[PDB]
DNA sequence: TATAGGCATACGACCACAACTG
DNA sequence: ACAGTTGTGGTCGTATGCCT
């Protein structure tokens, strides 16, 4: 099993290291023969003689073109002759590529910015995380001494907890009488002991929770002051901290630093991403938080360290169990993308697609297009028309079927061969022409991206079959992971076509996919209304809700099935319409906001404040209770009674503050806010003290009683003291609960109620 | 240091104008 | 028979998180 690749330099030459785990033992394979390269397209073949003369300087060492080779490749489905220029060292390329491209004989260069180890995996056809080797996992966390004015890692590390299959322990240097706590003399001895623990256990995966941005940097500052060689890597190296955009990321050579925080942020949608909230969302058990001020007051008085030791231990144990439940999915994703788990777990959608496409391109000898320069990037920032949304027939409908397409945009791409290399290609027998926009796509040869998508969808349907076939939960979970990986990749390709930073960008493919989707959806709607007597209540991008207005459930169902058999005979290629489900009642409030209930009583809710993080739980829960009373029981008096009880408990200050927290994400540097709202005000105040606010931080605040601007009365929920502070009852009544419930009531048809 | 676009929703920022102040 | 602050109704663009 390949765990990772990197490279070192020996006497000026790059040496690839492949970190593998085979039949239970760790191994390092060295490759000294791999050369970096780029491609150049030239106007005159005779001009190469004076492109071998191009030289640069790295920082005092002179950089030359090691050798050249004339090659034939496909670019956008057409044959091209280019020159492959090799260099001695991958750092040569950034220094000389600019003088090459800006040569008069050079039209353009290609593939000059794929990082060396990624390039190695691609060109050798190696794929990490393959095979059936079992990796050893170990989670760890640290607890530090925090004060507000202090510089980073000013204070010592208090405890280091770690957890694995054997159990969870805490190393610390004040005495604590619990069976799982190991006391040592000093902070220095605690760090040395922890390092000994990792070296003894020798895990393949080190799991943290935001270790990328706190734990490893804290450990590094402390080891620099204490004089520790923090030799965590299997080759004896220290963790390697590097800048990734606006944040940092940490490698531990020979192991995999699995930082759960990015993984979970992009895998599940939660109102807040504290470790406590994540753990209770994933496993349903609560976990108590101890705040830094508490930990410090405790440490300085020696008072209640048993409580803080338990907090530290629990941090480690839940980090271990979360890692153990999220790792397999991320390993399947990494096996599909074809890159190391460290890379895939930290990467955005665009780069995952890019890495997959570069590998497939390499297999097919297709030259990769370049990332846009600044001018082209600015040019691609015009938007295009999106999917079709019918304005709903608002209100309460009975006996509803939902019909939708199976993978609409990928099906369109596959059926109509929508690709930059088939767009307006000349000289073909057969074309498909997108509606309303007129883009023509050759049908005589499969395009690059359509063929890849074909393979992906075929194998996802094979998997969905043999998933429920197997009796084995072993293989059922492995197949579910593989199938969900395929889905994420496949449904990112429509978006990638329109991603301004994409290599295989094509605005006309994005526009054509939209046009064909709008056509298929609206034409199917017309067919069910004209030929089958259905009324279409609501429609969004790829499906629609419909009923036969006077008909009972069984005739609605059977007519829908007849329509499905009729429409699918007519749909071309991979296009197919499916029966998603039947709903006894549905409440369509507005575009993107509605709720339906099935015959068994289960309510599903889309778009309503019920699902959003930036609405307080008192409002979300009252809206759900009003929704259940109206859509499940049809009891308006019960709903009015519910609202009256909640507004009364609010105005008597009886509702616990945790049900009043509002969560909103900071989406940018605080400097770049032109309108400063409550969560921005809170975050700016926090930044003016110690707290570092980066994009994606979730601010959780509560609105205090008082007059004047709400931005000045909102405090972080962490600082709320039910003795000191009183919350703003009237804000939570008038601006949170009543709007959310009155929108439901008005959608049912009950406009005026006392609600007081 | 965004895979896409479409939507509902609330509010801050700005503004013009009136009333009121040393 | 005054500049400067304050209050008072408006737009209108900013911001977020959802949906497919
Ligand atoms: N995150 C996203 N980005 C871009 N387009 C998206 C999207 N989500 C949906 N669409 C657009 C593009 C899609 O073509 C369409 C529906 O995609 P699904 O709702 O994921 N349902 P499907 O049938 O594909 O998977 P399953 O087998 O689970 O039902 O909406
Ligand atoms: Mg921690
Ligand atoms: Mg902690
Ligand atoms: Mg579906
Ligand atoms: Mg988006
Ligand atoms: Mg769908």
């Amino acid at each position: 099993m390949i765990l990772d690749t990197d490279y070192i330099t020996e006497d000026g030459k790059p040496v690839i290291r492949i970190f593998k785990k085979e039949n239970g033992e760790f191994k390092i394979e060295y490759d000294r023969t791999f050369e970096p390269y780029l491609y150049a397209l030239l106007k005159d073949d005779s001009a190469i003689e004076e492109v071998k003369k191009i030289t640069a300087e790295r920082h005092g060492t002179v950089v030359t073109v090691k050798r050249v080779e004339k090659v034939q490749k496909k670019f956008l489905g057409r044959p091209v002759e280019v020159w492959k220029l090799y260099f001695t060292h991958p750092q040569d390329v950034p220094a000389i590529m600019d003088k090459i491209r800006e040569h008069p004989a050079v039209i353009d260069i290609y593939e000059y910015d794929i990082p060396f180890a990624i390039r190695y995996l691609i060109d050798k056809g190696l794929v990490p995380m393959e095979g059936d080797e079992e990796l050893k996992l170990l989670a760890f966390d640290i607890e530090t001494l925090y004060h507000e004015g202090e510089e980073f890692a000013e204070g010592p590390i208090l405890m280091i907890s770690y957890a694995d299959e054997e159990g969870a322990r805490v190393i610390t240097w004040k005495n604590v009488d619990l069976p799982y706590v190991d006391v040592v003399s000093t902070e220095r001895e605690m760090i040395k002991r922890f390092l000994r623990v990792v070296k003894e256990k020798d895990p393949d995966v080190l799991i943290t929770y935001d270790g990328d941005n706190f734990d490893f940097a804290y450990l590094k500052k402390r080891c620099e002051k204490l004089g520790i060689n923090f030799a965590l890597g299997r080759d004896g190296s220290e963790p390697k901290i590097q800048r990734m955009g606006d944040r940092f990321a940490v490698e531990v050579k020979g192991r995999i630093h699995f930082d759960l925080y990015p993984v979970i942020r992009r895998t599940i949608n939660l109102p807040t991403y504290t470790l406590e909230a994540v753990y209770e969302a994933v496993f349903g058990q609560p976990k108590e938080k101890v705040y830094a001020e508490e930990i410090t007051t405790a440490w300085e008085t020696g008072e209640n360290l048993e409580r803080v030791a338990r907090y530290s231990m629990e941090d480690a144990k839940v980090t271990y169990e979360l890692g153990k439940e999220f790792l397999p999915m991320e390993a399947q994703l990494s096996r599909l993308i074809g890159q190391s788990l460290w890379d895939v777990s930290r990467s955005s959608t665009g780069n995952l697609v890019e890495w997959f496409l570069l590998r497939k391109a390499y297999e097919r000898n297709e030259l990769a297009p370049n990332k846009p320069d600044e001018k082209e990037l600015a040019r691609r920032h015009q938007s295009h028309e999106g999917g079709y949304i019918k304005e709903p027939e608002r209100g309460l409908w009975e006996n509803i079927v939902y019909l939708d397409f199976r993978s609409l945009y990928p099906s369109i791409i596959i059926t109509h061969n929508v690709s930059p290399d088939t767009l307006n290609r000349e000289g073909c027998k057969e074309y498909d022409v997108a509606p309303q926009v007129g883009h023509r796509f050759c049908k005589d040869f499969p395009g690059f991206i359509p063929s890849l998508l074909g393979d992906l969808l075929e194998e996802r349907q094979k998997i969905k079959k043999r998933m429920k076939a197997t009796i084995d939960p072993i293989e059922r979970k492995l197949l579910d992971y593989r199938q969900r990986a395929i889905k994420i990749l496949a449904n990112s390709l429509y978006g990638y076509y329109g991603y301004a930073r994409a290599r295989w960008y094509c605005k006309e493919c994005a526009e054509s996919v939209i046009a064909w989707g709008r056509e298929y959806l609206t034409m199917t709607i017309k067919e069910i209304e004209e030929k089958y007597g259905f009324k279409v209540i609501y429609s969004d991008t790829d499906g629609f809700f419909a009923t036969i207005p006077g008909a009972d459930a069984e005739t609605v169902k059977k007519k829908a099935m007849e329509f499905l058999k009729y429409i699918n005979a007519k749909l071309p290629g991979a296009l197919e319409l499916e029966y998603e489900g039947f709903y006894k009642r549905g409440l369509f409030v507005t575009k993107k906001k509605y709720a339906v209930i099935d015959e068994e009583g289960k309510i599903t809710t889309r778009g309503l404040e019920i699902v959003r993080r930036d609405w307080s739980e008192i409002a979300k829960e009252t809206q759900a209770r009003v929704l259940e009373a109206l859509l499940k029981d049809g009891d308006v008096e019960k709903a009015v009674r519910i609202v009256k009880e909640v507004t009364e408990k609010l105005s008597k200050y009886e509702v616990p503050p945790e049900k009043l927290v509002i969560h909103k994400q900071i989406t940018r540097d605080l400097k770049d806010y032109k309108a400063t709202g409550p969560h921005v005000a809170v975050a700016k105040r926090l930044a003016a003290r110690g707290v570092k606010i980066r994009p994606g931080t979730v601010i959780s605040y509560i609105v205090l009683k008082g007059s004047g601007r709400i931005v000045d009365r909102a405090i972080p929920f962490d600082e709320f003291d039910p003795t000191k502070h009183k919350y703003d009852a009237e804000y939570y009544i008038e601006k949170q609960v009543l709007p959310a419930v009155e929108r439901i009531l008005r959608a049912f048809g009950y406009r005026k109620e006392d609600l007081r």
